């Protein structure tokens, strides 16, 4: 599933994300949009021979099994494949178990880079919250 820009906004509030950890609502969808364009089926092959999954592109090293990410983690004790329902519940479960390891969103490269320090409120704008 491709979400809309608010359509996401609203299924992220609806499940808890909206300053989770001190990250605003606009944080996690700048997040989104840089890491899968809001594609829940995103998938990218690291050169590390793991794989991100889903709307947060969440790596198979640590947090899922996919099965084939040898010496790899299941810190979030699902499957790698649940993270590409069109059903956001994985992921942001999963999420909030990484963004609480320690550093924060800088574990999103993508937020990192792309978000941190920007108006991120412009990714709510509009939006019926
Ligand atoms: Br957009
Ligand atoms: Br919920
Ligand atoms: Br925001
Ligand atoms: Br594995
Ligand atoms: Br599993
Ligand atoms: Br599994
Ligand atoms: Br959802
Ligand atoms: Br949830
Ligand atoms: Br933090
Ligand atoms: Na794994």
């Amino acid at each position: 599933k491709v979400f809309g820009r608010c359509e996401l906004a609203a299924a992220m509030k609806r499940h808890g994300l909206d300053n989770y950890r001190g990250y605003s609502l606009g944080n996690w969808v700048c997040a989104a949009k840089f890491e899968s364009n809001f594609n829940t089926q995103a998938t990218n092959r690291n050169t590390d021979g793991s794989t991100d999954y889903g709307i947060l592109q969440i790596n198979s090293r640590w947090w899922c099994n996919d099965g084939r990410t040898p010496g790899s983690r299941n810190l979030c004790n699902i499957p790698c494949s649940a993270l590409l329902s069109s059903d956001i519940t994985a992921s942001v479960n999963c999420a909030k178990k990484i963004v609480s390891d320690g550093n924060g969103m800088n574990a999103w490269v993508a937020w990192r880079n792309r978000c941190k320090g920007t108006d991120v409120q412009a990714w709510i704008r509009g939006c019926r919250l």
